[PDB]
């Protein structure tokens, strides 16, 4: 059956909004209507709407291209109710109605329209995911892009923008001079800091447009950071049809998630929030020590299962997860060198946490491939590896698996799996120098890539004999006869 507000006798195994529909009222305007949103924000709102039915969310896309009309007219369609299949890594899956995203706006189709929403009392806050590059940072100056041009049109006339600077801080400065309140801007994009990143460009714009408005905003509104999670893979019309035969519902839009979600947010708001801790949001002081337990867990442990699980041959995450030996080695990592030089939040244990990496990983359905994981693996090793051999080197702890992981990182790098099967990862930040080292058919010219740069300036010699040791059991007895 079709999706519709009216049509809401959805079978006995989809779940419907448990709340009244027509009881709630708007209270979040949302840049950026992506699956990620849908699944995640719009996920946990949904579970506190029964209690605070005041949070309901107004949708708004930035572009008005020809398929950005289509998909905003089959929103519209279907009164904006979408179904979310959430499935487990036990293969069961549920499905459910969500009801939380009440409206869906284009912009471009009436820019006051959208400026209405930003004005009214009731909105309390304005989130977003529109992707790292959407926040409009320089890559080389790090600050907001004063030149883009979207940006300079806004600043020539701020009473009408298009870019979502303009339309929060043109909002914000309605509602100030009209005597209004701030709102919260909430940034779900997945990036350290997010919300120090959307404050950077909400102020950078802000300024360029009147230090007097900057200066209001930077003392009224808030920027939290939040750390957010939930694999959430891109929907394709095959993928869709399989989703609506299981759950029997005529869906434009459908989308599936892991079952899976995490939301840590820092406290930070300016007009009130919803009881997000009701649904399971973790409200916290900082963000920062969460960041570093999925920085140095997850991240960490995926690349420690690929680099290696590529040499055996494995092709997806959940192929190389069910590797007894690359399983025992990955717990070895997190039990042994992680967890004993991680800051625990409270609320929480490592234990259970390297728990859910490790049966994440082996959610079938979620499964990405090894290669794919090891793509960039130079700023991966950068980001997600360096505090812990840092650590290993400076408290003079075992640096067996460490070293395990960094010599599989090279061995791979050299393009050929113990199968037989050649393969070829990318590594955008090398250049001819760099794969030259990479490919070396010695076992000492690689231990130069930028990769391990993060731990150069310590007494690395114990650590890398270590890693020359264990290339050259590598690559004569293969990948496994390697592991600690």
């Amino acid at each position: 059956m079709i999706t519709r507000e009216t049509l809401k006798s959805l079978p006995a195994n989809v779940q419907a909004p448990p709340y009244d529909i027509d009881g709630i009222k708007p209270g979040i305007v949302h840049f950026g209507v992506g699956n990620f949103f849908r699944a995640h924000e719009a996920f946990y709102v949904e579970q506190i709407l029964e209690h605070a039915p005041d949070w309901a969310i107004v949708g708004v896309g930035l572009t008005g291209s020809d398929r950005s009309k289509k998909k905003a007219e089959e929103f519209k369609a279907q009164d904006c109710l979408y179904s979310l299949t959430e499935t487990a890594p036990s293969g069961k899956s549920t499905v459910r109605v969500m009801g939380a995203l009440r409206d869906y706006l284009l912009a471009p189709a009436d820019p006051e329209a959208v400026l209405k929403h930003l004005v009214d009392p009731a909105i309390r806050i304005v989130s977003m995911t529109i992707t790292e590059g959407g926040y409009n940072i320089n890559e080389t100056t790090g600050a907001f892009d004063l030149e883009n041009a979207a940006v300079k049109a806004d600043l020539k006339n701020p009473e009408k923008p298009s870019t979502v600077f303009g339309y929060v801080v043109e909002a914000l400065r309605r509602r100030w001079d009209a005597g209004g309140k701030a709102f919260t801007v909430m940034s779900c994009d997945n990036l350290r800091h997010n919300g120090n990143v959307a404050r950077k460009a909400f102020l950078g714009y802000a300024k360029a447009r009147d230090p007097e408005l900057a200066k209001w905003i930077e003392e009224n509104a808030t920027f939290p950071n939040g750390m957010v999670d939930r694999i959430t893979p891109t929907v394709s019309a095959e993928i869709a049809k399989k989703l609506n035969a299981a759950s029997g519902l005529d869906d434009d839009l459908p989308l599936v998630a892991e079952d899976f979600h995490q939301w840590v947010l820092e406290d930070q708001f300016a007009d009130g929030r919803p009881p997000l801790e009701k649904a399971g949001v973790q409200m916290v002081g900082d963000v920062t020590d969460w960041e570093y337990v999925k920085i140095r867990m997850l991240n960490a442990g995926h690349v420690m299962l690929c680099f290696p699980g590529i040499l055996v041959g494995y092709e997806n995450v959940d192929d190389a997860i069910e590797d007894s030996e690359l399983l025992g080695n990955l717990k070895n990592y997190l039990n042994k060198d992680v967890i004993p030089t991680l800051k625990a939040p409270s609320g929480m244990t490592l234990e259970g946490y390297r728990d859910s990496v490790i049966s994440r990983f082996s959610n079938k359905a979620m499964s990405d491939q090894t290669l794919r994981i090891a793509s960039d693996g130079c700023s991966k090793v950068q980001v997600f590896w360096t505090e812990t051999v840092r650590r290993a080197i400076e408290d003079k702890r075992d640096l067996s698996r460490i070293a395990f992981g960094i010599a599989s990182y090279l061995e791979m790098l050299r393009g050929r799996d113990e199968k037989g099967g050649t393969y070829e990862s990318s590594e955008p930040t090398y250049g001819d120098a760099e794969w030259k080292l990479a490919k070396a058919d010695d076992f000492e010219s690689s231990l130069k890539l930028p990769a391990f740069d993060g731990w150069r300036d310590l007494d690395t010699s114990e650590l890398d004999q270590k890693v020359i040791v264990l290339r050259k059991i590598i690559r004569e007895k293969g990948v496994k006869a390697a592991i600690p």
